[PDB]
């Protein structure tokens, strides 16, 4: 009876390969039922698993559906994962860069459920920018240009989507060989050769102490380890948010003023790191410093920059909004925020910040609503930084004038202290 | 989100009543799905409950039904629960002995799936004897006699049936309040007013080990004290078979022979130590001396016997089985399994003992199953006794002679030291 693959792992016990195999089929297909995969999961969550067993569940959820073929695109298939976080535009960043210095980017997303649009939510903000390729042409743009994008239209690891679902409904999120094994399934059924993680860490992150960003970083370099994919994980700080805008057409604007070597100075130092490990990985630099360098010379060289208008333009849009960010959506109104006192910006409360842009309209709450891509924030002061009394702290970007909530919560979120902050480590440590 | 009622239990913190309540009530009816309760139920596994929680969680469970009515029924109404095991023939000699002494014995109960046949199975060996009264003929025969049975037929903790099924799919059967809230529930639901436990200890019971009976048989003690009715726990020894007899027909040939004063020792000394708890609580004697005394009394004069016939005769029984034990089911075959060597009794291994009982067909499996009342078996050596090599150890009643894997079972089951072996402890502890 199945029941003994629960009382096994209540008892503390290692599944083995074949037990994992077993009870992920039979979940996937419908033979053991939600109230015993999710019982399992609930000991899963107290007794946790080895690194065999997380290996072994991993590559039963890859199993579990379809694998996307990208042997006919040239070169090592390097993708890129991260929890993400607020203001995290790193991903617009970085297919761009590492493309520009060789690296195939053959991008494949959905639109998410987030706390702001997803990648592609977020490059439709370009003016005729759509992604309606078939697989095709998908290949033909990446070998001809180093880049593109598509919509994942694959049957990827139902199980996890399966039993992702159960575990938010039964308190069993939470767990570091679930959450690796999800993850990571998740990029080698995208067909990863190599992967590179960005593991946040601090208030606004998955993981909300530094021990267990650790460890869920350990977890997944050591599944690819196992699995023969190549794994390099940074752990990255997400005790505020990461650079200025937060929403959708600015990040984009924000994005183009990184390619261009003009960014913040945590999201350009955060791509660079990054970047340089998916140079490396892709074999298309023969060390992390060659990669480095042949990355800050993109971008100060500009060839950065016309990778992302090659890309833009490929699949339908004005690649002038990087001469005229004008071009992206304005929003109707702004306003600015002053700080209440002088001081220094001791803390930004990320998670608030998140909140606030969602309470402007930059997210999606339903499966399907329509985001107005043009709404959100810049903040203008870091932690660190000083200020004066009645200096603009964030711009509010809203399409009606309706917004002090939002002011409320902004003004409670940004933290000031009367004498100087440090400012925080931006990337902690490299687990490999 | 019930999700939270989940969350808070894994995180170790307390239910409050209200959360309680509400939990076992949407499961009840179905608000609350199966895959919840039962990561509920694991973490409940993992991190307990106190003792306000249980008793909580035990008088939802009476709350999800009906309530059984024995006011009419003149007296405290005083019930026993033993998680029971092999030989426990304690509930046929219980009835009739506390009766003899004034304590109205109301037993309702139904046809179990168990090693053996129920109380009712057990009953039926007597000729004529039925159990299809209603309840006003019940109370009008325990008000004349102090002694009826009947058939469980009310809706008692719906909840208790729903959740421990669930358990018992789930590998969350194993939790200290979960069975103590179980127990005491339908204990309260059948309209007791005062409890007394027989809660085993050693191989052959429940809780596997002598602090884990201690600590159930603690559990329900305090519930009992929470919710108004007092309970008292005996710690008895299972760690090998009570009594001689294991089967139905043979069980209550030894009932008949311990009600005279001439059974099994141990058989004895529990009933006699259950029943003075028993008394005491009904307020029938005023202290536990002066109860013990009077089944004593009433054992060596004959009159828990002559309550024995009443209450046959009542309900259609023919009572000259105690004159003449012939008249129960008689076995077509017997057999003598010899002891292979000369030595001293150092266990009897109690589970292995009903095993055979259950080849040889003394219980039940499938919900409804009709039973061979005649068949079993009596041990005649119990651990601390001297055997000679060729003795009988036990006789065998069988309703065939293909009984060759009922031989090799028990004759594994009765292993021999070649020096002498103390007598086990019967009673260890009492918990009030
Ligand atoms: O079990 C998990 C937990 C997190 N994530 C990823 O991490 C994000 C949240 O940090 C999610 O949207 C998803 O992309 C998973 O895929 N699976
Ligand atoms: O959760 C539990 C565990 C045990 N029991 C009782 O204990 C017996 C097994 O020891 C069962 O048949 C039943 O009567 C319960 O009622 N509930």
């Amino acid at each position: 009876h199945h029941v003994d693959l629960i009382a096994k792992k209540r008892d503390g016990y290692e599944l083995s390969k074949e037990e994992i195999d077993f009870i992920i089929r039979g979940y996937t297909n419908g033979d053991i039922p939600d109230y015993q995969m999710s019982a399992f999961a609930m000991a899963v969550f107290f007794r946790g698993m080895t690194e065999e067993e997380t290996a072994a569940l991993t590559m039963a959820m890859v199993r579990s559906g379809d694998v996307i073929d990208l042997s006919k695109i040239e070169g090592m298939k390097v993708d890129k994962h991260s929890t993400g976080g607020v203001g995290d535009t790193t991903t617009l960043v970085l297919g761009p860069l590492v493309a520009s210095v060789g690296v195939p980017v053959a991008k494949m997303s959905g639109r998410g459920l987030g706390h702001t649009g997803g990648t592609i939510d977020k490059l439709e903000s370009v003016p005729g920018f759509h992604v309606e390729i078939d697989n095709e042409q998908f290949i033909e743009l990446v070998n001809k240009n180093k880049i593109a994008i598509i919509g994942q239209t694959g049957n990827l690891t139902p199980a996890d989507k399966k039993l992702y679902a159960l575990r938010d409904v039964t308190a069993t999120v939470d767990s570091i060989p679930l959450i690796a094994s999800s993850i990571m399934s998740k990029k080698i059924a995208a067909g990863a050769d190599a992967i590179v993680l960005d593991v946040k860490t601090g208030a606004g992150a998955f993981m909300k102490d530094f021990a267990g960003a650790k460890r869920l970083a350990t977890a997944m370099v050591e599944i690819g380890k196992r699995v023969g994919r190549k794994t390099m994980a940074v752990i990255s700080d997400m005790s505020q948010p990461l650079g200025y805008a937060v929403g959708n057409a600015l990040e984009v604007k924000e994005a183009i003023d990184t390619l261009k070597g003009k960014g913040p100075e945590d999201l350009q130092e955060l791509c660079l790191t990054l970047g340089s490990y998916m140079v490396y990985l892709a074999e298309k630099a023969s060390s992390l410093e060659e990669a480095r360098a042949l990355l800050e010379a993109s971008i100060r060289e500009g060839k950065a920059l016309e990778t992302f208008k090659v890309f833009l333009s490929a699949q339908g849009g004005d690649a002038s909004v990087v001469d005229d960010p004008t071009k992206l959506p304005q929003a109707k109104y702004r306003w600015e925020l002053e700080a209440p006192e002088d001081g220094y910006v001791a803390e930004i409360v990320a998670d608030e910040v998140g909140t606030a842009a969602m309470l402007l309209g930059a997210g999606r709450a339903t499966k399907e609503a329509t985001i107005d891509l043009s709404v959100g924030l810049v903040l203008h002061k870091k932690v660190g930084d000083a200020v004066k009394k009645g200096e603009s702290l964030v711009t509010i970007y809203s399409n009606t004038e309706n917004i002090e909530e939002v002011k409320q919560k902004l003004a409670k979120s940004i933290r000031l202290s009367s004498i100087p902050v440090a400012k925080p480590t931006l990337i902690y440590e490299t687990i490999s």
